[PDB]
């Protein structure tokens, strides 16, 4: 049978996992995923002090091609908050595995073309986690100090993946004056509530 033959490589091939069985090695997870082919993996624990593999289902991994990022993520279930794989089969059952890829091209939250990125109009925004997108950053500043032209989070040029804080670029009105002088505020959003930082760029 056939229905589609297109491919996409505009997703970040690094995927976090946590649903792995209580006993796992790199060949168990290589058999857990499909279409990913051969891949590279890293564990939160792998020292000779106990074992070459972690005592928990937590893992970080990536594979050789970026086209299977969309093919495998499409062969599984998703949520607006996270992804899930239906690989329940080995020593773990009835519970899908946690999945989190990244969007190496959505890391840019453009809002208006009247002002591109510039060192005299850039602003810094600190306190964002890595697993989140600039969603929480651009939306809070647009709900109380709106007028933004560009927004995003700090990333590694190595794989275009988050590494810490974030930034925005607008200088349109006193709304930017109100957020650049409001270097601490309250949001009650996600695992964060207060004292997030907002200051001029350097």
């Amino acid at each position: 049978s056939h229905q589609n033959g297109e491919r996409v490589e505009r997703y970040s091939r690094k995927v976090f996992v946590g649903g792995l069985p209580p006993d796992i090695d790199e060949d168990e997870i290589t058999a857990s995923f499909r279409r990913f082919g051969p891949l590279i993996v890293d564990w939160p624990h792998k020292a000779e002090s106990k074992s070459y593999f972690p005592p928990k289902g937590y893992a970080f991994l990536l594979f050789q091609d970026e086209s299977s990022v969309q093919a495998l993520i499409d062969a599984c279930i998703e949520e607006d908050g996270k992804l899930y794989l239906c690989v329940s089969s080995p020593t773990i059952k009835d519970k899908p595995v946690q999945i989190r890829p990244w969007n190496l091209s959505d890391s840019d939250f453009v809002m208006d073309g009247s002002q591109p990125l510039d060192p005299r109009k850039t602003i810094f925004v600190g306190g964002v986690p890595r697993p989140l997108r600039a969603v929480e950053l651009a939306m809070i500043m647009d709900r109380l100090y709106g007028g933004v032209c560009y927004a995003g989070i700090d990333t590694d040029p190595e794989l275009k993946y988050p590494k810490g804080a974030g930034r925005v670029a607008f200088s349109n009105q006193q709304s930017y004056i109100a957020a650049i002088s409001a270097r601490f505020v309250q949001l009650q959003h996600g695992e964060i509530d207060k004292r997030v930082e907002v200051k001029p760029y350097v």
